C-alpha cells in the first residue's frame, strides 16, 4: 500500500508518502486536506494511536477531505488494511450476542431494511475486514472491524449504537 497526505486541498503543501500503519502523523504534517490513495485500503484516524473518527480510503485521489466523509481536516493516525480473500460477520440484534442473528458473506447498504429484525447491537466478525457505518448508503460515521467480537457499540469506538449498512474492505480496481 501507498497513501500520500497533503496539508492543502487539490494537493498542495507540505506532503507525506506513507506505506505503514502509523501510530502517530503529527512529526510529518499537522493538518490534511487531500490524499492520493496509490493502492491499499487504509483506515485514517483523527487522532494518534488509532482513536476518534475513522475514515475508509481505497486507491484513487480525494481533494478535500469532504471526499473521504471527513469531520474536519485531522489525520493522525493510520492503518494499512490487509487482504481479505473471504468475509463472514455475524450480526446480533442486542449487546453480547443475544436475540436475532444472521450471518452474512456480502455487502449491505441497508441493515433494516433487509433483515428478520430491525435493531443491531453487536457483531462477530469471523473472517475479513469491513466499515460499519452509522446510516445507510455507507454514510456518516465509520468504524473499521477486524476479526474478532464486538459485545457493544464502545468495542467498535463509537460513542453510540447508531448504525446503518457494513461493507467488506475489498480494493478497486
Amino acid at each position: 500500500g501507498k497513501i500520500t497526505f497533503y496539508e492543502d486541498r487539490g494537493f498542495q503543501g507540505r506532503h507525506y508518502e506513507c506505506s505503514t500503519d502509523h501510530s502517530n502523523l503529527q512529526p510529518y504534517f499537522s493538518r490534511c486536506n487531500s490524499v492520493r490513495v496509490d493502492s491499499g485500503c487504509w483506515m485514517l484516524y483523527e487522532q494518534p494511536n488509532f482513536t476518534g473518527c475513522q475514515y475508509f480510503l481505497r486507491r484513487g485521489d480525494y481533494p478535500d477531505y469532504q471526499q473521504w466523509m471527513g469531520f474536519s481536516d485531522s489525520v493522525r493516525s493510520c492503518r494499512l488494511i490487509p487482504h481479505s480473500s473471504s468475509h463472514r460477520i455475524r450480526i446480533y440484534e442486542r449487546e453480547d450476542y443475544r436475540g436475532q442473528m444472521v450471518e452474512i458473506t456480502d455487502d449491505c447498504p441497508h441493515l433494516q431494511d433487509r433483515f428478520h429484525f430491525s435493531d443491531f447491537h453487536s457483531f462477530h466478525v469471523m473472517e475479513g475486514y469491513w466499515v460499519l457505518y452509522e446510516m445507510p448508503n455507507y454514510r456518516g460515521r465509520q468504524y473499521l472491524l477486524r476479526p474478532g467480537e464486538y459485545r457493544r457499540y464502545h468495542d467498535w469506538g463509537a460513542m453510540n449504537a447508531r448504525v446503518g449498512s457494513l461493507r467488506r474492505i475489498m480494493d478497486f480496481y
